[PDB]
């Protein structure tokens, strides 16, 4: 229906918050067009950055750490790739992304994405999630969708890229509810995690749908859409956490308890945005999904819920 | 790096099969705006076909039934949807597709795709998948993919929709090497049909990585893109099968196999080529992968594999 300069003038009264994100948002732009007209002929998947060329990863890395650069607000930026801060020189927020998660598989045409979370002050470690003043993540798929939330204004909210290259709202989420799909990151930790085995087994003989790509972005962005759905990566003795809190679940965390999902991290049966994130390449484990389906994942997993189970 | 006109004209004499081939091409660009630019304000996600505004699913199928009518070379048409055969008034080939597969799924953004068969003749029954002249797939988003199989050409070749609104070959696809991904649909079954349940374990202990959408056209292209992977879909006895030997594994089955791969259906471990296709509407379970992983999958399932040992 309308714009998203619109939505952001009166999402926050904090004008800088507002740069950084039509920033954010022209840079996915970018990238969606990067990605599209890649050349994968060889073993990588390549695309222009000015004079040079490099792949489509590393040109996302470059696009939004250029973003960052001329917003003027960014005091601090980090990327999954070199998870070391750097500064900006500039300041207001810092910035933590994930530039194109999935980039390897991008020559299958499979969709792909950025995240992106948005903290105030300098730092980028001793904070949590729950600080973020924003969060967003664009979706590549065959349409092109922002998919941002702000701290102090309700529901996840969608961005649809138009034909004339403008950002419009196409969708407010404000409740997810129950429903039959799972998204089973780490399957093979149901080898030697028992707790997790009889979780996966209750999603199949209930009849819920499979569903993951392996690509983070839309195997957590289908969650908000269908207002349903679980997602799940769990660690194991043999296998050990790949996702990161920084770049990766912390981000994504805000998006889903906006719209009215919740989060269960760590180990520790608590929100991601509660867990404190000491270095920037942190690892840590996540189950997303309704309210309901966090609750059955942390009564199987640790016994009960809690913030969920019934007193 | 070369057109797709330009493809055509080489490694098949047909000109009539070269314009049913440009006609398809045509439509799954037009069907890749369409879904690009669909509302999903809510139930469905809609989008025009002229005057009237149609789920983008229905948008795809009058899109494919239309190119197929002005292409004046089809003989006999099919759907998904009405599986039932229509004349629409050429001679040449008939064809069955499947217009829009995961189009519940195009609100999530997800990849979808568009699958179609070519046969020779009037009929679209008492056929097999083997008798196709050609077989194609178009793949949706971020970048749109145009993959072809001919019968008298080698090889699977993909062609990308570039900025000029132009195929472009960007890819020509033969051998497909063993495996590190697998999509394993009806992952249910694994409860009462135990050897599927040890084929799954082999995959998982083994580290192969789960890569599973909904819908087939971008689980399958992965395959031929990786030149690596398993799709795997066995029937639980209660349940039945839900995919199609017409519009969805038939085809699929001869760009895998022109990729250098294989294909075990039904639960005869066969090819899919080999399967015959008595009513639109039929059923059917598969299997694609290398010919190390078609093996295997044959081992598993039945014990030994008739066709490789």
């Amino acid at each position: 229906g309308d714009s998203l300069a619109e939505f952001l003038v009166e999402a926050t009264p904090d004008p800088k918050l507002r740069q950084l994100m039509m920033s954010m948002a022209e840079a996915t732009r970018t990238i969606a067009h990067k990605v599209r007209t890649a050349s994968c002929a060889g073993t990588a998947c390549v695309n222009s950055f000015g004079d040079e060329q490099l792949a489509v990863d590393m040109v996302a890395d470059k696009l939004l750490f250029e973003a960052l650069k001329y917003s003027h607000v960014c005091k601090l930026a980090c990327s999954e790739e070199v998870p070391e801060p750097v500064d900006m020189g500039g300041e207001g927020f810092c910035v933590a992304f994930d530039p194109l998660d999935g980039s390897s598989i991008v020559d299958t045409n499979f969709a792909v994405g950025t995240i992106f979370g948005v903290w105030p002050g300098d730092k980028l470690t001793n904070i949590t999630g729950r600080e973020q003043v924003a969060a967003g993540m664009g979706i590549y798929g065959p349409r092109t969708v922002f998919c941002i939330a702000l701290k102090d204004a309700p529901g996840c909210h969608e961005f649809l890229l138009m034909d004339d290259g403008k950002w419009m709202h196409v969708k407010e989420t404000t409740h997810i509810g129950e429903g039959k799909m799972f998204a089973p990151g780490n399957l093979r930790a149901t080898f030697d995690n028992p707790a997790y085995e009889r979780l996966i087994n209750f999603y199949l003989g209930e009849k819920y749908t499979l569903r993951y790509t392996g690509g983070m972005v839309p195997d957590v962005f289908q969650i908000i859409v269908k207002e349903k759905g679980v997602f799940t990566n769990v660690t194991s003795p043999t296998t050990k956490a790949k996702l990161r809190i920084l770049f990766e679940v912390a981000p994504l965390a805000l998006l889903i308890e906006k719209a009215g999902g919740a989060s269960s991290c760590d180990g520790k049966a608590v929100s991601a945005l509660d867990i404190p994130i000491l270095v920037c390449d942190q690892r840590t484990q996540i189950c997303y999904g309704s309210i309901g389906e966090v609750r059955r994942f942390e009564e199987y997993m640790y016994g009960t819920s809690p913030r969920f189970s019934e007193k």
